[PDB]
Formats: structure tokens, C-alpha cells, sequence
């Protein structure tokens, strides 16, 4: 069940959301919600909860990136100004 949720980054600073990269023989093991940060963005929706996957974060797509590069991308969103949309794989 795909989702994608909208959070507030005007009330909100942090999302609250360890990114978990899974690491395999492959690599493409896609990244993971570990554990959710009360006081986050997230923590105001409840949609995502821990272990839900990231496959778009405002239009990027990390379902063919590396684990790092998706974090690498996401952290230049995530330190930008705007409404980050993360649509999570449930
Ligand atoms: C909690 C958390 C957040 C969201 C937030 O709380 O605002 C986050 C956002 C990013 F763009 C990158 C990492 C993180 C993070 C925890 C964590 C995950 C991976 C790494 S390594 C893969 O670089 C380090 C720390």
C-alpha cells in the first residue's frame, strides 16, 4: 500500500525519521523508516510508522538509487526550504 504524505515544514524542523539503508548481496535493498522522533513531522501525521519504504521524496525517485545516493538526495531536500512530500511503501 503506497502512501504518500505532505509534511509541514513551517511549524516543523525535523521529520523524525532515521533513514535505514538495507545493505545485500545485490544493493538494492532500499531505504527504511527505523525509528520515528517525537517532535517530527512525521510524528504529527502518523501515516508512517517504522519499517514503511521510500520510493518518491518530493518527485525524486530512490527506487532505482543507491541507498547512500537516496540519503545524499534526501538530505538536500530535507536541509531546503518547502513542503516535503514522502510517499512510503507500506
Ligand atoms: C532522523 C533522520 C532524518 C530526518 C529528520 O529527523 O529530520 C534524516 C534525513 C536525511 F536526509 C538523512 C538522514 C536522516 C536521519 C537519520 C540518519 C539516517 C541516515 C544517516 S547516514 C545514511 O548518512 C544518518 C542519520
Amino acid at each position: 500500500n503506497i502512501i504518500t504524505v505532505t509534511l509541514n515544514m513551517e511549524r516543523h524542523h525535523f521529520l523524525g525519521i532515521s533513514i535505514v539503508g538495507q545493505s545485500n548481496d545485490r544493493g538494492d535493498g532500499g531505504i527504511y523508516i527505523g525509528s520515528i522522533m517525537k517532535g517530527g513531522a512525521v510524528a504529527a501525521d502518523g501515516r508512517i510508522e517504522p519499517g514503511d519504504m521510500l520510493l518518491q521524496v518530493n518527485d525524486v525517485n530512490f527506487e532505482n538509487m543507491s541507498n547512500d545516493d537516496a540519503v545524499r538526495v534526501l538530505r538536500e531536500i530535507v536541509s531546503q526550504t518547502g513542503p516535503i512530500s514522502l510517499t512510503v511503501a507500506k
